């Protein structure tokens, strides 16, 4: 169970961190 | 301690894809 | 690794969080 949240954590904190970047960019008119 | 992460992690998941798809939305102009 | 986790899926849910605050007020045009 241990591996398996951690697989999951490390998927979840790639995707948070693609969210941050983009939704920075739509707040800062970004391009 | 265990179950209480991965009921959370579920959540989050849960979540993040939620967030995803409005994002795309955003970024692609749909709708 | 259980507290590794566990502090890693607060810092998760608190970055979820305020995702989900922004991408509100880009979707209901806040502001």
């Amino acid at each position: 169970e241990v591996e398996a949240l951690e697989k999951k954590v490390e998927a979840l904190e790639f995707k948070v961190q693609k969210l941050e970047k983009k939704v920075e960019a739509l707040e800062h008119g970004w391009d």
